[PDB]
């Protein structure tokens, strides 16, 4: 009912400069880039969406509602659309996350990720949804391979492709009657937990998609991750129950990793912990890992 007045940013070609490809897949490709505006004297760090094939009228409508999601979010812990070219493919600017999906990783830095972390990241994860149901958005298609790392300490939610098949991240209702709610996501939410906890592991690995209805039907769930103590797996199952309204609330889930996330070698037992670290601004060329007059998209012209 209320109207959308966020902003659509148009930018020009020539202000940006695409350095290398980050990632292909079927979303097209994703590049690395600079964007140099008008002339302000900053250079802001981006990644540059382009569809891979064609210029057909379909592609252009599928990436302009994208554009359209991308572009109403305004959360820390959401990715926002910075702008759109209108190239004959027509392209999204979006902040570059320099350390990519999370997915990846926890896979390649698995050795050096603590508890802190992990919690941490359950507390930012559940922040962006809890946003994103205030504002009445739900994502669908929540995963590991879709929370994005700014830096290892600030971790962001995008893909809104499908906000308003992946089987093995969906609730009940959404597999058997294509239900979709803020509960839904929940679930999502619980598998996204269990990624994280295991260092990355696929869910249900080996089983094919459609065995998953059936076998959650007859109550069997992710097991409990190694370092998990029961405290942190209780709350994955809670995002499992069959009622939706019985599975926790995003405001709960941030309540709840934040209190674990204050005594975190408590509620996981990680061999080594202590000894850990993980790169931050603290690091010797943290950033140098034209570099003159760089600026973050977070701290320019702030909506
Ligand atoms: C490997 C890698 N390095 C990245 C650095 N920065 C971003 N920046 C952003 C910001 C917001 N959204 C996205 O992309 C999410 C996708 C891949 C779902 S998209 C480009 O289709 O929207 N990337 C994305 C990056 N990736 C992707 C392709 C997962």
């Amino acid at each position: 009912e209320a109207p959308n007045q966020a902003l659509l940013r148009i930018l020009k070609e020539t202000e940006f400069k695409k350095i290398k490809v980050l990632g292909s897949g079927a979303f097209g490709t994703v590049y690395k880039g600079l964007w140099i505006p008008e002339g302000e004297k900053v250079k802001i760090p981006v990644a540059i969406k382009e569809l891979r094939e064609a210029t057909s009228p379909k592609a252009n409508k599928e990436i302009l509602d994208e554009a359209y999601v991308m572009a109403s979010v305004d959360n820390p812990h959401v990715c926002r659309l910075l702008g759109i070219c209108l190239t004959s493919t027509v392209q999204l600017i979006m902040q570059l996350m320099p350390f990519g999906c999370l997915l990846d990783y926890v896979r390649e830095h698995k050795d050096n990720i603590g508890s802190q972390y992990l919690l941490n990241w359950c507390v930012q994860i559940a922040k962006g949804m809890n946003y994103l149901e205030d504002r009445r958005l739900v994502h669908r298609d929540l995963a590991a391979r879709n929370v994005l790392v700014k830096t290892p300490q600030h971790v962001k939610i995008t893909d809104f492709g499908r906000a308003k098949v992946p089987i093995k991240w969906m609730a009940l209702e959404s597999i058997l009657h294509r239900i979709y709610t803020h509960q839904s996501d929940v679930w999502s939410y619980g598998v996204t937990v269990w990624e994280l906890m295991t260092f990355g592991s696929k869910p249900y690995d080996g089983i094919p998609a459609s065995e998953i209805s059936s076998i959650l039907e007859k109550g069997e769930r992710l097991p409990q991750p190694p370092i998990c103590t029961i405290d942190v797996y209780m709350i994955m199952v809670k995002c499992w129950m069959i009622d939706a309204d019985s599975r926790p609330k995003f405001r709960e889930l941030i309540i709840e990793f934040s209190k674990m996330a204050r005594d975190p070698q408590r509620y996981l037992v990680i061999q080594g912990d202590e000894r850990m670290h993980l790169p931050s601004p603290t690091d010797s060329n943290f950033y140098r890992a034209d570099m003159d007059d760089v600026v973050d998209a977070d701290e320019y012209l702030i909506p």
